[PDB]
């Protein structure tokens, strides 16, 4: 009955016993356990949000799908990564058979969920989806930038690190040619500036108004940095 959705209260109320009664009452009907309530979300879009990791792996386990979408086209790792839950993402990883979850999903914005990770800046959900598999270098189709670039306009040099450390392009460019440097050095982020350079940038580099990161430098302090 339309407005009837026990799983969903069982999950949000975070009784796991009754998931279970539940998840075996559906699976000897037939039903399907993905059923959506009128905002979008499964049950398993629910464990997520809730923060339940053993729900996560019995919801998984059972057959509940990693990549329903919600209202916003969120896979549930996306969700795990909005929520800064390193242990709801390994219970997804862990428990999805192999060949059902893929990490490069897109969401409406068009953002992965290693671009939601980098963006909440938790270095412990970014890791893991790193060591999972996660195209560290995948652009978005909405800014065509890497979560390289998208650290270093956020002006996060624990990100930049992070990244960097994983194998990251430094030299990636968006749409108009620029890349990570260019941003840095016109924003004059010294310590990112610092960090890019070393790592290998481009300070050459042309964009498509035919600047180079040095000819964008804010100061004289970037100068000496790019010139060494």
């Amino acid at each position: 009955e339309d407005g009837d959705t026990p799983l969903h209260i069982a999950v949000v109320q975070g009784n796991l016993p009754a998931v279970h009664r539940l998840v075996n009452l559906f699976q000897q009907g037939g039903r399907e356990l993905d059923i959506y309530n009128n905002l979008r979300q499964t049950p398993l879009h629910l464990a997520v949000i809730t923060t339940l990791p053993s729900v996560v792996r019995l919801l998984v386990t059972a057959g509940a799908s990693p990549m329903a979408l919600d209202r916003h086209g969120q896979t549930a790792a996306h969700l795990a990564c909005e929520h800064r839950s390193p242990t709801c993402l390994r219970a997804l990883l862990d428990s999805a058979a192999p060949g059902t979850l893929d990490l490069e999903a897109r969401n409406y914005d068009g953002l992965t969920a290693l671009h939601v990770a980098v963006n909440t800046e938790c270095q412990e959900t970014v890791q893991l989806l790193l060591e999972r598999g996660a195209d560290i270098d995948a652009v978005d189709i909405k800014s065509g930038r890497s979560p390289l670039i998208h650290a270093v306009e956020n002006n996060s040099l624990s990100m930049v690190q992070l990244l960097l450390q994983h194998g990251a392009n430094v030299n990636a460019q968006m749409y108009s040619g620029s890349s990570a440097l260019h941003s840095a050095s016109g924003r004059g982020l010294l310590p990112l500036v610092r960090t890019l350079v070393r790592s290998g940038a481009d300070s050459s580099l042309k964009n498509c108004h035919n600047d180079t990161p040095l000819m964008v430098a804010r100061s004289r302090r970037v100068i000496d940095i790019l010139r060494g």
